[PDB]
C-alpha cells in the first residue's frame, strides 16, 4: 500500500536522540526535524 516513510527517525544535531520517528521536534531538546536529518523528496 502507501509508504510516506516520514516515520524514518531523525538523529538530533544537539541532544543526538533516536526519537519516536514521527516527532516534529525532539521530546526533550525540542529541535525541529526540518533543522535535522532531511528525507526523500516527498511532502
Ligand atoms: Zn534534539
Amino acid at each position: 500500500g502507501h509508504m510516506p516513510k516520514i516515520n524514518e527517525d531523525w538523529l538530533c544535531n544537539k541532544c543526538g536522540v533516536q526519537n519516536f520517528k514521527r516527532r516534529e521536534k525532539c521530546f526533550k531538546c525540542g529541535v525541529p526535524k526540518s533543522e535535522a536529518e532531511q528525507k526523500l523528496p516527498l511532502g
